[PDB]
């Protein structure tokens, strides 16, 4: 019953490379897809990740999403708790 992690709605935007997340908070995110990717659940530098694009967004039960990137990689299951975290972290 926390509003700032129930997702009202989803865009993943592919000419702006980024994911739109609307929560029940009036806040909507913006997370870059090469901010997803690089802290993709599934001191080192983390580069690389600039082109790489969500081709998919599929729920996993009421509580995540699973990201399938461009690169391949698919693992990748992403909280909604873990996702508003991202907006600051
Ligand atoms: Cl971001
Ligand atoms: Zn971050």
């Amino acid at each position: 019953s926390d509003p700032r992690t129930q997702p009202l709605e989803i865009r993943p935007l592919m000419i702006s490379r980024v994911m739109e997340v609307d929560w029940a908070d009036g806040h909507t995110s913006r997370l870059t897809f090469e901010h997803l990717r690089v802290e993709c659940p599934c001191a080192q530098i983390v580069t690389g990740k600039e082109h790489v694009s969500v081709v998919e967004v599929v729920p996993v039960g009421h509580y995540a999403v699973q990201l399938h990137f461009s690169d391949g990689h698919n693992t990748g299951i992403f909280t909604w708790e873990y996702l508003r975290r991202l907006d600051a972290e």
